[PDB]
């Protein structure tokens, strides 16, 4: 099952909301996520260059997705298939945002 | 400020969480609609044409944009503009539906 992960649009993109598969998959509780940037998921080896180009495409509100290495909660290391998307109204304002998490380690 | 609902993809699509919006909008609180279809909005005077467009559109997983009658928890009816989109995974997977609520009474 694929995890999901969604923020508010605004400020540093607080999570508001994660699935269950989030918690089987990272090995954190929504209760200690929720508030929080996602980016606490990454570590030492995370490629420098793959945060960047997140960094931009959610900065513009552009989908994006990458394999990216993450921690669990306990440490230990993870390949996450990462996309992330934005949730838009009709006239095109950003609402949220949407990332699906697969562990593909 | 728009609305926003996250729903299960599977079993009639029980709501997991709204955004403050939803609650400004409609006049539930979250404690209110959380483990419900979002179907409580709809009353009489709801169009059942944009009903169906939107049963048969989810069951399929495709998006749809409707403008619908909806009702708030006190009674008030508001138009809806509603976009609902699936979340799907690299696979094509549904892993829930996002739901854009906009009250375009004015
Ligand atoms: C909805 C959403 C979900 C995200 N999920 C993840 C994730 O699962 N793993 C991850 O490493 N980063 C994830 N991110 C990205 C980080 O939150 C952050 O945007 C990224 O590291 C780049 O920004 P920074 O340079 O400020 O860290 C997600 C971002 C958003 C908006
Ligand atoms: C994520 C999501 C959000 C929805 N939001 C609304 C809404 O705001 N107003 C509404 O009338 N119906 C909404 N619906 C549609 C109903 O929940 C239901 O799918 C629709 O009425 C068709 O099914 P039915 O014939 O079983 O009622 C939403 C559905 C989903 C999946």
């Amino acid at each position: 099952a694929s995890g999901m992960i969604v923020t508010d649009p605004g400020a540093d993109q607080p999570i508001v909301f994660v699935n269950r598969a989030f918690s089987t998959i990272t090995g954190y509780a929504p209760n200690e996520v929720l508030g929080r940037n996602a980016r606490f998921l990454q570590g030492p080896q995370t490629d420098a260059a793959t945060v960047a180009r997140l960094r931009e495409a959610i900065a513009a509100a552009r989908p994006i997705q990458e394999r990216i290495l993450n921690y669990r909660k306990d440490g230990q290391p993870f390949w996450n298939q990462l996309s992330i998307s934005p949730v838009r109204d009709e006239t095109g304002n950003v609402v949220a945002f949407v990332g699906v998490q697969t562990d593909v380690t």
